[PDB]
């Protein structure tokens, strides 16, 4: 398990978390939890070179 990172860019908030997962698909399902928990919804992207998801409100 690699780690994957989430960058959340809310209008007024900024969030950065990681998780260990078997692939990007598994980390994405955990990250949807974190983003919904923290009331930040937006457009999702994944950057394979950095194993990073960004969510921008």
């Amino acid at each position: 398990m690699d780690t994957y990172k989430l960058i959340l860019n809310g209008k007024t908030l900024k969030g950065e978390t990681t998780t260990e997962a078997v692939d990007a698909a598994h980390a994405e399902k955990v990250f949807k939890h974190y983003a919904n928990e923290h009331g930040v919804h937006g457009h999702w992207t994944y950057d394979p070179e950095t194993k990073t998801f960004t969510v921008t409100e």
